């Protein structure tokens, strides 16, 4: 099951890749792109306390505007990981469904400081497909958080090392 | 609280997800969209503790585990994340792991490929990728076994000053 | 976060990377007045059961000691054999060099059986941009039954200047 293989696999051209696109997280709608999977300490209002599980399916675009052409989408969990300021812990993927980079994914395992950070570093943790042995990192910074409901939109900026 | 070789490894194996009858080697931890047809609805959260086999049959050599849990994690298709270590038992491995956070995709792609993360033991450093085809599946009980090929880079050996621990006393290496 | 970062436009390797050690111990708070955790899910530890967690992390094995960090995430039960723990969190540090930085880690966590448990770095952040490397976690002090722990941490990472 075990089988040694050789490194000489070896030379392989480097490319650099620069992402951006808006990041969708719509609660309220009549199609919302998550759902509460947990809730100790109950619901607030506007807040997420601590202990609390959302999966996620949200829409990735190329602008603001929900009508921009869908580029990918990021799936996962996030998570309300601090008793003190609320933060959020990310687990997820960014799955690329438009062009050279279809079906190819990025792997993010991140702290998230909603609340106090305006421009938040998260960690590129792995790739697929074009990013195979990606490395890298993402900035995320809020293009609009709406209130009333909890939708927001998050501007992400990728910066990916990888192969051709 | 601050101071300041490389192997190549191709794995085959494969992966037992049993949910029927007696012996299911996972549970269901939430499902906020209840129950569905033939599919985990948006949201299933089901911890695994899967085992991995040399070959398709279950009373094959037992040479790992695949513990995590997973998510099923589109609105509009039937997809998950895995988020799991797959911890080796046997030979070389024995004792070592591998981490996975992926996008599954069951119901769209034949191979599908997921990142190795990172490793420990004699998997230190890893970095690599994983593909997984479907042996056999049963989108209505819901088990399944996955083939796995898995293609790692990893380093060797160890490092090279210990604190006492009440516990454990000293050393470390050291 | 910081107005500029550069690095190596490698892909592997370390280049331009330097490596660090660090040592903390990790508090695990269960009983008495203010808990660090809290239970998600629950379908001592059932496989299955969720644990969120926010985790101090200090220089000494005493709560009085300074506070350098913390580790923030969940813990799941993953082992129908013995009490065995999927780790998927981040380490947060707010003193010194790395005050601002994260590290984080995808990786099990055999407290019953293993007295040193070897944990992946998948990933940092900022002064860790690029991690790669291991902890090690042994007890310091456990009750296996009120769960309530001490974990000291030893971390090597390689990362950049």
């Amino acid at each position: 099951y075990q089988s040694m293989s050789p490194t000489v696999l070896g030379f392989q051209e480097e490319k650099f890749t620069h992402l951006h696109f808006y990041f969708h997280d719509v609660v309220t709608g009549p199609k919302p792109s998550m759902v509460i999977v947990a809730e100790p300490n109950g619901k607030a209002k506007n807040s997420l306390p601590f202990g609390t599980v959302v999966a996620m399916d949200d829409p990735l675009t190329v602008g603001p505007e929900s009508d921009s052409k869908l580029v990918g989408k990021a799936q996962g969990i996030y998570t309300s990981i601090s008793q003190e300021e609320m933060g959020l812990m990310m687990v997820m993927t960014m799955a690329f469904s438009d062009g050279e980079f279809n079906g190819s994914t990025l792997s993010i395992l991140a702290r998230n400081m909603i609340m106090s950070e305006p421009v938040r570093e998260m960690a590129i943790v792995g790739g697929t497909g074009a990013f195979r042995f990606a490395r890298g990192y993402a900035q995320a910074k809020f293009y609009s958080v709406d209130f009333t409901k909890g939708d927001a939109i998050v501007e992400y900026d990728i910066f990916v090392f990888h192969y051709k």
